[PDB]
């Protein structure tokens, strides 16, 4: 059996409110990343939890100054080149201090939850774990694995 601390649910948002640089550090530890919203099935679905809740997401402003998605700690991220957006009215904003980007639940418009904020206000995130799955068994390949220790 596994009973431990390590647990943290995807898809959820979890209250522990921390930064942008906080947040994005967590999910990678525990064994997750940010979860990105791009596509409506996407959106439409962080929408529903995201009742009246402003969360941290998969979308950063980078150094050069674009839109990149969280993938983890260290793995290669993606610049944001899809031609559907839920920019705010007037975002991204040009500010200095608001590089990150957070849902806004509270705003009524679903089309307009994207708001750029400093990456320094504690707010909610959720964890999100890759999407790969098992079809065909070649071997085991398997190795006695031992608990871990922090």
């Amino acid at each position: 059996g596994s009973s431990g601390s390590s647990g943290v649910k995807f898809l959820t948002v979890n209250d522990d409110i921390l930064s942008m640089p906080q947040a994005r550090n967590f999910c990678a530890s525990a064994g997750g990343y940010l979860a990105d919203d791009l596509g409506d099935d996407k959106n439409n679905f962080y929408s529903s939890i995201a009742a009246n809740t402003q969360f941290w997401i998969g979308l950063f402003k980078n150094s050069d100054g674009q839109f990149y998605w969280d993938r983890g700690q260290g793995i290669n991220p993606d610049l944001l080149n899809q031609p559907i957006t839920y920019w705010a009215n007037g975002e991204p904003s040009n500010d200095p201090t608001r590089q990150c980007v957070y849902f806004d639940g509270r705003s009524g418009d679903k089309s307009k939850v994207w708001t750029t904020d400093t990456c320094a206000t504690p707010r909610p995130f959720i964890c999100q774990k890759h999407r790969y799955d098992s079809d065909h068994k070649p071997n085991t390949i398997g190795d006695a694995s031992g608990p871990s220790s922090g």
